[PDB]
RNA sequence: GGCGCGGGGUACCGGGCUUGGUAGCCCGGGGCUUCGGCCGAGGGCGAGAGCCCUCGGGGUUCGAUUCCCCCCCUGCGCCGC
RNA sequence: GGCGCGGGGUACCGGGCUUGGUAGCCCGGGGCUUCGGCCGAGGGCGAGAGCCCUCGGGGUUCGAUUCCCCCCCUGCGCCGC
């Protein structure tokens, strides 16, 4: 019952603070589940040059990629754009495995706060280009629905949290005759109506008339049947 | 330039702290360097088991394998067993890299008062099999010898470590006619010795006649020089 | 650290290859020396020129650098999670 | 969020396929009904049985569910590092 966890939300919101106690809970439920995100390798620089973004985002990949095959792998990234967790979702998918976005959803205003509070060691600018720039989950994608949606200014449930996901990790993941006939009738019409110069009137009387010669044949032999329509509008 | 930088010592020395500070200086120097162990991967998981240790080892690897390739990589591990430092080796090998074993050295009570001081969170006693366990980087392998022994206890000048590496860096990576006479004269030596019931005074004679023929040689036609030689023993 | 393998233990110093004939050849480096060439160490005898003995131990052998068992120096393999 | 694609916008509810003949068939689900079968909504007229009009807008057309341009609902693609 493996399953890959997509956190979301923004930088400030408490994704890697939720993932150690999600993971801890988690754990005390005897699951065997890794906690990865880009700044697990970022950080393992001495300093950040945005060439290093190229190597960052692969590692982590073939990581979580890597990881999943044997555990719960719980990603801790900002998973900011839509095409970012269908990126995520398709190592899943690569494996037939559960996943579960979860929102850590929190106003602006609180997100200003929290920057604010941790120094602002990011542009507060950035945090509000951030939102302005983030794909709501689900928005736009079925399939980019959140499992879960969580307050961070309020308090929570992990036990309830834990509950909630082992039962999603126990579903397997979702991942002619009469029509020869029918069209066949169409066209007997569009060339005895094409041909046999029929008024608006008896357009529409052939037209039922087939309607009826067909609701007949339901209550069977395709030519057979046809000879006998092609007979039925000669007489009428 | 590129180079793995192989760490290796006991648990309680100080290599993270070490990483850290070299990469820092390292990267001062503009230089692309990561700092990668196994307990990057380790600590990521919210608890220890042993059926972890398979996982975080591939994957460490693959990690420092798949980073060498673009940077420097400080590898901060214990390092103990020199398969260890091999295995290490054989990446650096596989790009035709540089390495650089580092020696964080330290008698096994300063050893025993550090991780008293980190409140042991590793039984005393297991610093000590470590000990009695560790192998010294050179004593077995030439390949293993320290490219530098660092002592823990006394300061730590990173200004002439960065130095004395770059400098390492530099390097690329350190990774018939008078037969037949000779061999058809000691036969024809054999057969005269073994077929004309020599003495050994006279045997003495015959290989010392041909030590002498074989300097004039020196001073040239195989076939024409062995008859030379069956000759010259006919005669004498 | 186990258990193994290669090179060396002959002679100017390294590295490689060949060989039951007292060793030999190839490459790199050094030395003496007319020319040709030549060469290391300890012990004994000799004014000297020179001569004897040895080259880690042991055995197969007329003869071991080579074959075999110890051992020392080197370098390396796997593995010791 | 860009730019696109599929399904639906006809009628018991879903899903799929076929089609210039007023729609049709297949699978899943529900309802009424003797039997055979049958079915959704709004407006108008009719005691009623029943009858007229419409099914998002527009055009090619006798005729559009189908072809074409808008638009709404769905679902999805790539990409937005
Ligand atoms: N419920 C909360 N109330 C107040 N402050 C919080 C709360 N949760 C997290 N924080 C603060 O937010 C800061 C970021 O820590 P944390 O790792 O939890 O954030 P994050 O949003 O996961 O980081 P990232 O930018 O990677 O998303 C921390 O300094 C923490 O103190
Ligand atoms: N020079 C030093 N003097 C005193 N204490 C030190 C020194 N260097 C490191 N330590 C202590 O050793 C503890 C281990 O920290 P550090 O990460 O430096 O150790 P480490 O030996 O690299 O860890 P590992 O067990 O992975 O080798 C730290 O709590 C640190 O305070
Ligand atoms: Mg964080
Ligand atoms: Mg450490």
């Amino acid at each position: 019952d493996i399953m890959l966890i997509i956190l979301t939300g923004l930088p400030g919101v408490g994704k890697s603070t939720f993932s150690k106690n999600l993971a801890k809970i988690l754990s005390k439920n005897n699951i065997d589940v890794i906690v990865l995100g880009s700044d697990l390798i970022r950080e393992s620089f001495p300093v950040w040059k945005e060439k290093y973004e190229e190597f960052i985002k692969k590692s982590t990949y073939r990581l979580i990629d890597s990881a999943l095959k044997n555990y719960w792998v719980i990603v801790d990234d900002t998973n900011y754009y839509n095409s970012m967790r269908r990126d995520l979702i398709n190592i899943a998918k690569k494996y037939n495995k559960n996943y579960a976005i979860i929102y850590l959803k929190a106003s602006l205003d609180v997100l200003i706060r929290r920057n604010i509070e941790r120094g602002e060691k990011i542009p507060n600018e950035v945090i509000k280009k951030m939102y302005e720039k983030f794909d709501e989950p689900g928005k736009k994608y079925k399939w980019d629905e959140p499992f879960l949606i969580i307050d961070t200014t309020k308090d929570i449930d992990f036990n309830e949290i834990a509950k909630k996901l082992i039962e999603k990790s126990k579903e397997i993941p979702k991942f002619n005759i009469s029509d020869k006939i029918d069209k066949e009738t169409r066209k007997i019409v569009s060339e005895y109506i094409k041909s046999k110069k029929l008024d608006k009137d008896k357009i529409k009387e052939v037209v039922e008339l087939r309607k009826e010669f067909l609701k007949k044949i339901k209550k069977v032999d395709a030519d057979r049947v046809l000879k006998e329509f092609k007979d039925l509008l000669n007489s009428y």
